[PDB]
C-alpha cells in the first residue's frame, strides 16, 4: 500500500541487508561511504517521525531543506511515517524556496545543523539521536508534493507512485518477465529534491527491494568519472541520466579514472528528463563500449512530474532505435521519414501500454492524424490528481478532454504535458517543450535541433532561445565558449553559418559567454525561460565586448 508499510516489509523480510550507501566525496577526494540496513533505516525513519510528531499533525506538510545525504532520506520517510505530506526541497543556496515554503505553508521544517543557519518549528535531524531504539500513522493518499510562474506541487499519491512502478517494473524489464534480477542495486547522483533522483534514489529502493548506491550531483559534476565507477560496483547496476550528462561522462572522464572497470553487468541506465540527443548516445556507448557497456542497457525515457515520473521508453532487449525525417516538413508540422543519415534523427518511443499517450491539436482538443505534430496528452492511474490548492492551473494541465474521441480513446482526463510530438508506425516522438519553439514565418523549431548543431562546433553549453520583437520571434544563441580577437570571429561566422545552413534560419544575435553563465540546474539542462529575460534585461557579458 504506502511506502511506510513497503519499509516495514524490507524490514521483516532481510532486516540487516543493505538498503542505503551513501560516498560522500566533500572532505575526502574519493569518497567516505556510510551505510544503512534496514533495520537501521527504519529506526532512523522511526525516530525522525516522533520528532516531527511533536510538531505537526497528521495532513501538514513538511519540508525537507537538507543537504544529500542519509538524513535527507530519513527526514523524508520519517515524515511519510508520521502521515505527514512530504515536501523535498534543496538546501539554500534561494527564492524559488521561500516561494514554495509559502505556497506549502509547512507545519514543520526538517534540515540539518550545517545548513541551520540558511514561523514554522525547524528540526535539524542530525542533531538528533536518530539510532536510538511505534509511530504509523501514515497516510493512504497523498504522500509528497513534487515542485517544479508560480511554483505548483505536484500532489503524488501513493497509488501514483505503485502505478507509475508496476508501469515501470513491467516496460524495463518486460525481457524477464516483469522481474528486475536478483543482482540489482540502484545507482544514482541524481537530487533528491527533483522527481528522477527522489523516485529512484530514494523511494525504489524500498519499492522494489534492493540496495541503493548514492552520492551528490556536485561529486559527479567534479568528476564525472566516479559515476561509473560506482555502476560498475558488485551487482547490476541501474540509473539515470539527463542527456548533458552522458555528454559530460563521455567528454571528462580519462581512461586511466576507469583502469579495471567491468561495465557489463550494469542492467540499466536511463536517459531522460531532456531530449535524448542519438549523437550523444553514440558518443557515450562507442567511448565505454571498452569496458563492456552493453548497448541494450542505454533506456531513453520520457516523463514528467505530472505523471509521477515515467510515461513511456525504448524496447527492453534491444538498443535504442533511432529514425529519420525530414527537416523541412518537420517545421512545417509533417513528420515524413526519410533514409538513415538524411534529415533530423529522433529516438523512437514504443507506445507505451500503460499510461496512454495520444497526439491532439492544443487548439481543438481532437487526436491528430499519425504524422501530424501535436501535444502530447497522457492518461492513467500514475498521472497527479492536481497541483496543490491550485484548482484552476489543474484544470488547465490536468483536464484535458477529447472531442470525439478515437476507438478505444477514453474522453479524460488527459495531461497536458506541453509537449510536442507524433506518431510514426506504432512509436511516438518527443519534439520539445511547446513554449521553447521557435515560430518563424509559420515554420516551427526546436531549440533542441539548434543547441544539438551550435555545439558541435562549439563544445560547449548552448541555448537557442526566441526574443519577440514587433510582432515576430527572433532567433537568439546564448554560446558558452572556452576563455582573441579573430578567433572570436571564427567562431561566430562559423555558428552563423552553420545555423544558415542547417536550418535555414539567420542568427539575430550570438552571445558568446563564459563557461558557466548559461543557467542550469544540477539536473536542468538549461533554462531556456531564464536566458529570455536575462537577455532581455541585459544581463549577459561578452567575451567580444
Ligand atoms: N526523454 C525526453 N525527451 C525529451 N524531453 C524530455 C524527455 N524527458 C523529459 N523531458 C522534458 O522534461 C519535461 C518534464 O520535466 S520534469 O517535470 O521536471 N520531470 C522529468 O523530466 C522526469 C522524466 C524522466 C523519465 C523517466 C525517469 C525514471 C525515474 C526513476 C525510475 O526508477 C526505477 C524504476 C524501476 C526500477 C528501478 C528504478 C517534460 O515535460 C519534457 O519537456
Amino acid at each position: 500500500l504506502s511506502i511506510p508499510s513497503m519499509l516495514r516489509q524490507c524490514v521483516n523480510l532481510h532486516p540487516d541487508g543493505t538498503a542505503f550507501t551513501y560516498i560522500d566525496y566533500e572532505r575526502d577526494s574519493e569518497g567516505i561511504s556510510e551505510s544503512l540496513t534496514w533495520s537501521q533505516v527504519y529506526r532512523r525513519t522511526l525516530n525522525v517521525a516522533a520528532e516531527v510528531r511533536r510538531h505537526a499533525a497528521i495532513g501538514d506538510r513538511a519540508v525537507i531543506l537538507a543537504p544529500q545525504g542519509l538524513d535527507y532520506i530519513v527526514a523524508f520517510l520519517g515524515a511519510l511515517q508520521a502521515g505527514l505530506i512530504a515536501v523535498p526541497l534543496s538546501a539554500p543556496l534561494d527564492e524559488r524556496v521561500d516561494a514554495v515554503v509559502r505556497d506549502a505553508k509547512p507545519n514543520v521544517v526538517l534540515t540539518t545543523s550545517a545548513i541551520m543557519g540558511d514561523s514554522p518549528p525547524t528540526v535539524a535531524v542530525d542533531q538528533l539521536d536518530l539510532d536510538s531504539p511505534i509511530v504509523d500513522d501514515s497516510l493512504q493518499t497523498t504522500a509528497y508534493l513534487q515542485y517544479t510562474r508560480t511554483p505548483a506541487g505536484v500532489m503524488i499519491t501513493y497509488k501514483n507512485i505503485l502505478a507509475n512502478f508496476q508501469q515501470m517494473i513491467s516496460a524495463y524489464f518486460a525481457d524477464t518477465g516483469a522481474v528486475p534480477p536478483l543482482d540489482l542495486f540502484i545507482m544514482s547522483w541524481l537530487p533528491f529534491y527533483h522527481d528522477m533522483g527522489l523516485v529512484l534514489g530514494v523511494c525504489a529502493p524500498i519499492i522494489v527491494g534492493c540496495g541503493a548506491v548514492l552520492t551528490s550531483p556536485v561529486a559527479f559534476l567534479q568528476r564525472p568519472a566516479r559515476w561509473l565507477q560506482l555502476m560498475a560496483r558488485e551487482g547490476q547496476a541501474f540509473s539515470a541520466a539527463p542527456n548533458f550528462a552522458f555528454e559530460l561522462t563521455a567528454a571528462k572522464a580519462i581512461d586511466d579514472d576507469l583502469a579495471g572497470l567491468d561495465l557489463g553487468r550494469i542492467k540499466t541506465i536511463l536517459c531522460g528528463s531532456e531530449r535524448v540527443h542519438p549523437a550523444t548516445l553514440k558518443r557515450f556507448v562507442d567511448r565505454f563500449s571498452r569496458f563492456n557497456l552493453r548497448e541494450f542497457a542505454i533506456r531513453p525515457a520520457y516523463g514528467l512530474a505530472e505523471a509521477t515520473v515515467y510515461v513511456a521508453t525504448s524496447q527492453a532487449g534491444q538498443p535504442p532505435e533511432i529514425r529519420y525525417f525530414e527537416p523541412h516538413e518537420l517545421s512545417a508540422g509533417q513528420a515524413k521519414p526519410c533514409a538513415t543519415g538524411a534529415g533530423t534523427a529522433l529516438v523512437s518511443y514504443p507506445l507505451p501500454q500503460s499510461p496512454i499517450v495520444r497526439i491532439v491539436d492544443p487548439n481543438t482538443n481532437t487526436e491528430c492524424p499519425p504524422g501530424t505534430i501535436g501535444e502530447i496528452w497522457v492518461h492513467g492511474d500514475n498521472v497527479a490528481g492536481g497541483y496543490w490548492e491550485k484548482p484552476d492551473e489543474t484544470e488547465r494541465t490536468f483536464g484535458g478532454a477529447l472531442v470525439a474521441p478515437s476507438a478505444g480513446t477514453p474522453v479524460g482526463p488527459w495531461l497536458r504535458t506541453g509537449d510536442s510530438g507524433f506518431v510514426s508506425e506504432d512509436k511516438f516522438f518527443i519534439i520539445g517543450r511547446i513554449k521553447d519553439l521557435l515560430i518563424v514565418y509559420g515554420r516551427n523549431h526546436s531549440p533542441d535541433d539548434i543547441e544539438a548543431t551550435i555545439q558541435e562546433i562549439t563544445r560547449g553549453r548552448c541555448a537557442a532561445i526566441a526574443v519577440p520583437s514587433n510582432g515576430v520571434e527572433k532567433l537568439v544563441a546564448i554560446v558558452e565558449l572556452n576563455n582573441d580577437t579573430e578567433r572570436l570571429s571564427f567562431v561566430t561566422r562559423e555558428v552563423t553559418s552553420a545555423i544558415s545552413t542547417s536550418h535555414g534560419l539567420s542568427v539575430s544575435d550570438l552571445v558568446l559567454v563564459a563557461p558557466g553563465s548559461i543557467p542550469i540546474t544540477t539536473s536542468g539542462k538549461v533554462r531556456r525561460a531564464e536566458c529570455v529575460k536575462l537577455y532581455r534585461h541585459n544581463e549577459f557579458t561578452r567575451l567580444d565586448a
